[PDB]
């Protein structure tokens, strides 16, 4: 861990700049997931994470994006699902689903940009991030903002072939093979509670 | 042809019923193909299957009785909110976790609270009369499972290639193959039904 990724504040901030770079990153808190800004996220790394991940792929909002695209919680962090009500077919494929976050997360989008339910699954984030509620989903949106992004990161559950959920060597080893970053929560709270 | 390999439309439709007693996965086509299981049979091997080459969206067709019997909204005002097995699982994720959701939600005396919501397995509620009157991937899963002698109750994914297009006539032809897994349309299927 500290071998292969550095000190806890300096996972951090080379999670940072992996993904202003354009790269993943790893986060650990048992699960693994990949995570990427939505901003940025390509084709490619989408296919990825349906390929290695599993197939869930979430898009981490803030509550002001979950108000302005008026989606409701799925449940009185899911909210219900979304579609892209533009330029896509079945909603499934990698650029489809490219498609719907990038919809989703538009400067100015509007509820009419998207239709529900769909195969993207945004996830609300606990305001306070980590400092909150230690999940993916607000280490997602730490990171990015953090990084300098919108407050908008896409998250999938790194899964072996065998339908086994990634434990933290195999979290590595995928890292490494991908030159993503990677980085626990508890590296960020850290971090978040040293740079307050 | 590629299709004539597997035998006219009525012996598609008979050879996957064949498959599907015997505990294999049919692909059915409509281009998108979709692996599905009898709920009954899907085994944890399977599941691992569906998550590593299809979509990792992985659904469970329900009848409106059953989305009753476990007190399921829809989703929205077919997907229904999504679920979790209430036992027997922790992240609900892996391949193990799935499997296990299934065969809670399907089981007979299964009660609403054998379930938590929201969850990783997506319930989808398939329209009365089938493909009758609705040609979808979930309308031929029931019939199929109906047909076959099993419960109105069947799981579903969309194969998608490794680089995250959705898998073409030709290439879900070939991963049938390789699986021993029939093979049939959502037309044949109609042609079928209307036939008889
Ligand atoms: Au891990
Ligand atoms: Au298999």
């Amino acid at each position: 861990l500290l071998s292969s990724f550095g000190t806890p504040f300096e996972r951090v901030e080379n999670a940072l700049a992996a993904l202003r770079e354009g790269r993943g990153v790893m986060v650990l808190d048992n699960e693994g997931d990949m995570i990427f800004p939505a901003e940025t996220m390509t084709v490619e790394q989408m296919a990825l994470t349906i390929r290695h991940g599993s197939g869930i792929v979430c898009l981490c909002i803030t509550e002001d994006r979950r108000k302005q695209l008026d989606l409701p919680m799925m449940v009185e962090g899911f909210t219900v699902t979304i579609e892209a009500a533009e330029g896509v077919t079945t909603g499934v494929s990698a650029a489809d689903r490219i498609t719907t976050v990038r919809a989703a997360i538009a400067d100015g989008a509007k509820p009419s940009d998207l239709n529900r339910p769909g195969h993207v699954f945004p996830l609300r984030a606990q305001a306070g991030g980590v400092l909150t509620r230690g999940g993916h989903t607000e280490a997602t949106i730490d990171l990015m903002t953090l990084a300098g992004f919108k407050p908008a990161g896409v998250l999938c559950e790194l899964t072996n072939d065998d339908g086994t959920m990634a434990r933290a060597p195999e979290c590595i080893e995928f890292a490494n093979k991908h030159n993503m970053a990677l980085v626990t929560i508890e590296d960020l709270v850290a971090y978040r509670q040293a740079h307050e």
